[PDB]
């Protein structure tokens, strides 16, 4: 191995090695992949932005989008070169990315008051932040002369077989990766560059299965882990689960939401909730997995008429963030989610997307593994589940702005 795991401050060696690696990897690229790279160096912004929200449209809108072809080829290009050993990378990020919607400091100021520091630390302490899309990173710590866009510097360790594309831009070398994981900030320290103070954050990666728009693959994973689930259930448990899916969900979830088990107990309904809950514990989720849910306004105390529901006006986004960002919401009812991220008719009008990170071994079941329910790619989560809303983002779907809530199931 002619390479360390981290070049640290050795800019000269990092560049010499990366320039060599760029020439080596270029030999494994197609005409189509090369072209995709050329489009990137021509307009990083557009491609990057597209790579972040691509999977939320209708399957057909994704397939026919002019940029989709570019995305796929550039993505293939990156996967072509999987590193044989771990490596650390560096890149500047905006504090808002981690729900810190205030400035750490200004360019004018050189120091960062302890007040800000501790506030950032408490904000991005122990939370999982999902990262998506293409990103340019550096193989050495930004020093003098280097571009320093923000006061927040991230130091990330990329696992062994992570895709990485080193390439020569104009005269210098750059590195391209595609984020497809969640980040964790293990530690932050104050450092000084060119006489100015910056925050360096030590980050770690946490992997999760996220099928995004590839529902076929998701369904395959679901069938393989839950095709025999029904056989593990007692006759009474299967009966209640079938009852639920067949239409019983209405009475049951209304009973739960109106808090009937304490305000108007119904033994026959309590029995069903119990059996379904037990059914969801027979085969806990086999690994970290991301699921999606398009929520109606009522789930967040709103109505299709509420003025706060119009996210086209930023004041309303700021209001929504102030109320929910960093908070935890509880669902008394069982919550159905999809392993797929794509939009579906009947959900076209919903403007809130709940992107949930479910920990390995959490209760839950892929209901769509039961014949007769193919088309929903449904993962049902247990009633009373709690979700911590880490970060709130937005994107435009046509003329309507929608929100994506990066959340994590906690229990
Ligand atoms: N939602 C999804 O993304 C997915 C839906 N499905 C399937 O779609 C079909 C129906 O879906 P959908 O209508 O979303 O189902 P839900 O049964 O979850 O929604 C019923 C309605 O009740 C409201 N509601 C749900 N949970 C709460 C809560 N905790 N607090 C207050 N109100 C709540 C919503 O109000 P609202 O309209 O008024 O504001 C929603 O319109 C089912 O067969 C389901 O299995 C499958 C996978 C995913």
């Amino acid at each position: 191995i002619e390479r360390p795991e981290d070049f640290l401050k050795d800019k000269e060696n990092a560049i010499q090695w990366e320039k060599k690696e760029a020439e080596r990897v270029e030999k494994n690229l197609d005409t189509l992949e090369k072209e995709a790279l050329e489009l990137y160096k021509k307009d990083s912004e557009q491609i990057s932005n597209y790579s972040q929200t691509r999977q939320y449209f209708y399957d057909y809108q994704i397939e026919s989008n002019p940029r989709e072809k570019e995305y796929k080829n550039l993505r293939n290009a990156i996967s072509k070169n999987k590193i044989d050993k771990p490596i650390n990378v560096y890149y500047f990020e905006s504090p808002e990315k981690f729900a810190f919607n205030k400035e750490i400091r200004t360019e004018n100021q050189n120091e960062i008051s302890l007040e800000k520091f501790n506030e950032l630390k408490e904000t991005i302490q122990d939370k999982l932040f999902k990262q998506d899309g293409f990103k340019d990173v550096s193989l050495y710590e930004p020093g003098n002369g280097d571009e320093k866009p923000t006061p927040l510097l991230i130091h990330l360790k990329l696992p062994k077989n992570t895709g990485m594309l080193p390439y020569i831009n104009s005269n210098d070398v750059k590195t391209l990766i595609e984020q497809d994981y969640s980040i964790k900030i293990d530690k932050i320290v104050r450092i000084v560059i060119e006489g100015k103070q910056y925050i360096k954050a030590e980050a770690s990666i946490v992997n999760s299965l996220d099928f995004k728009d590839d529902v076929s693959k998701g369904d395959l994973w679901g069938k393989e882990n839950y095709s025999d689930w029904s056989n593990k259930l007692t006759p009474n448990e299967l009966a209640d689960v079938n009852d639920y899916m067949r239409g019983g969900y209405t009475a049951i979830n209304n009973y739960l939401i109106s808090n009937g088990p304490l305000n108007n107990p119904n033994p026959e309904l309590d029995s069903k909730v119990n059996n379904i809950e037990n059914a969801l514990k027979l085969t806990p989720i086999p690994s970290n997995l991301i699921v999606y849910r398009r929520s109606g306004p009522q789930e967040f105390g709103l109505t299709l008429t509420s003025p706060e529901y119009d996210f086209n006006k930023i004041e309303n986004i700021d209001a929504f963030k102030e109320k929910w960002e960093g908070k935890v919401i509880t669902y008394p009812n069982f919550i159905s989610t999809s392993i797929g991220s794509v939009n579906m008719s009947a959900f076209a009008k919903r403007k809130i997307i709940l992107r949930i990170n479910i920990p390995k071994d959490s209760p839950g079941a892929y209901l769509s593994a039961i014949p007769g329910y193919a088309g929903e790619y449904e993962v049902l989560l247990n009633h009373g589940s709690k979700f911590k809303i880490n970060k709130v983002d937005s994107y435009k779907d046509g003329t309507v702005t929608k929100l994506i809530l990066d959340a994590t199931l906690i229990n």
